[PDB]
């Protein structure tokens, strides 16, 4: 058996790790037939091109194509990657860039920056999904598009029966890929027991696989006197290491827990608000480097008509869901119960088991109360966000901007999602 699959977002600089990814687990991961779609032709032309050039090399027999076309792209599918950006780079620029000129933090996923890029996905994810469903209902759709917590909650009301969707994010793994780094042993044998919503969560226990010791209490020893590097640290860019060893202080000041390390924003945000440059930000950071480095790659393949982490983990996903594996994962899932003291709607992400019938999650319990104030003040501000996205109330944005933590002020929030709804006059629900 060989599956079809297709990438929504085509154009993405994460694609053409994906192709070379697919070329490598071959055997691992048998394909037939491989789609790239997109709604920007020229940008994914590039990454086609050089696709063609490296299956024709390496894959022969896969049947590769790139389109804008959704007709062409989702019909007879087993498996949709999606790694759309709604408004792409240059939107994540006005969502770093008004947050920090207006005195609050400016991030991807975080923040007043990232609720406006989860208003843009919310209207894009649902359009896109829409689509997949008229050609291919049962087709396993695999999302790694951000926000990723803001769009797991708007999926779930816009489509409560559809039982194939997954959302996705590879911080948890990278964490554990880091703390193989700091114990000298392989990621894989690393079992954690870990909690929280996406971007914001912490691990209680890391569990040695073989003799099941908790490794957490040697973890934070090695961080103390070493310190906490991301495991490709060499190839990182300086913010990432910076936001990595910045754990050091977290557990000084918080030792019960290993942290997401986007912890830092909503525990710090007065240190990390200081040391962000308002003029020159991570989107503008990701213009000159991955951006660049990786359409400049493929436009030299093209020119001269012949010739990881991220791209993998999704692969062993989609392996783990086609061949009914029931190995363990962290994801996205709908709470009912995993965390007892929490709503039973919330989208909380935690360790468990995949195989062809989704998703198994494992209970976690009642966590404690410090925890349970800040990560219920968070579902709450994003549940409040896709509110205004299905009510197109500009009341429910506010106060979602208003009870983030990151933004915290009434005033500074009607300030912000002011100029907000201006920058994304045509890419926003109406707003009245
Ligand atoms: N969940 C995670 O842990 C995780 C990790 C890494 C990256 N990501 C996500 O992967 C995505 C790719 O990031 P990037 O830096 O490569 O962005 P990018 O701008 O390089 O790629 C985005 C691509 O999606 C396309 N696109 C935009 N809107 C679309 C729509 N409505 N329909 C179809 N295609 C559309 C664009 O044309 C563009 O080619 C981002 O959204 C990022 O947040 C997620
Ligand atoms: O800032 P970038 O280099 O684009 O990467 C940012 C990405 O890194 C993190 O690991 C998160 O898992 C992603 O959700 C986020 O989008
Ligand atoms: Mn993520």
């Amino acid at each position: 058996k060989k599956y079809n699959v297709c990438i929504v977002g085509g154009g993405s600089t994460y694609t053409p790790g994906f192709l070379k990814s697919f070329v490598r687990l071959q055997n691992e991961f048998p394909m037939e037939k491989l789609v790239l779609f997109d709604i920007d032709a020229e940008r994914q032309q590039p990454i086609g091109e050089f696709g063609k050039i490296l299956f024709s090399e390496r894959f022969p027999e896969l049947d590769f194509s790139y389109t804008t076309d959704p007709a062409e792209a989702y019909k007879d599918m087993d498996f949709i990657f999606m790694q759309m950006r709604a408004g792409g780079l240059p939107m994540r620029r006005e969502d770093e860039h008004i947050s920090l000129h207006l005195g609050r933090i400016g991030q991807e996923t975080c923040g007043a920056g990232g609720m406006a890029y989860g208003l843009r996905s919310c209207v894009d994810m649902i359009e896109s999904i829409h689509q997949i469903r008229q050609y291919s209902p049962n087709a396993w759709i695999l999302n790694y598009s951000n926000p990723a917590a803001i769009v797991a909650e708007a999926l779930r009301r816009e489509f409560p029966d559809d039982n194939r969707i997954l959302n996705i994010c590879d911080q948890p793994e990278n964490i554990m890929r880091s703390v193989s780094r700091l114990l000298n042993v392989s990621w894989e044998d690393l079992d954690p027991v870990y909690f929280g919503l996406n971007h914001y969560g912490w691990f209680t226990h890391v569990y040695d696989r073989k003799t099941g010791e908790d490794l957490l209490p040697e973890i934070k020893k090695i961080i103390k006197e070493k310190g906490f590097l991301p495991q490709d640290a060499e190839q990182r860019d300086q913010s990432w290491l910076d936001t990595y060893g910045f754990v050091q202080t977290m557990m000084e000041d918080f030792p019960d827990f290993l942290p997401n390390t986007y912890d830092g924003y909503y525990l710090y945000p007065d240190y990390k608000f200081s040391h962000l440059n308002p003029d020159y930000t991570r989107a503008d950071e990701v213009i000159d480097g991955r951006e660049k480095r990786v359409f400049a790659e493929c436009r030299e393949v093209i020119a001269r008509g012949e010739l990881d982490a991220h791209a993998e983990m999704m692969i062993k996903v989609a392996e783990a869901i086609a061949y009914n594996k029931n190995t363990r994962f962290i994801v996205i899932v709908k709470n009912e119960g995993a965390i007892a003291n929490m709503q039973d709607d919330a989208m909380v992400e935690l360790v468990c088991e995949l195989g062809i019938n989704g998703p198994r999650r494992m209970a976690v319990g009642n966590i404690p109360q410090f925890y349970l104030g800040l990560l219920v003040q968070q579902v709450s501000s994003e549940k409040l966000l896709v509110d205004a996205y299905y009510e197109h109330s500009y009341q429910k944005a506010l106060e979602a901007f208003t009870l983030n933590r990151l933004i915290n002020d009434a005033k500074k929030a009607r300030e912000i999602l002011d100029a907000m709804i201006e920058v994304n006059k045509g890419m926003w629900p109406e707003l009245k």
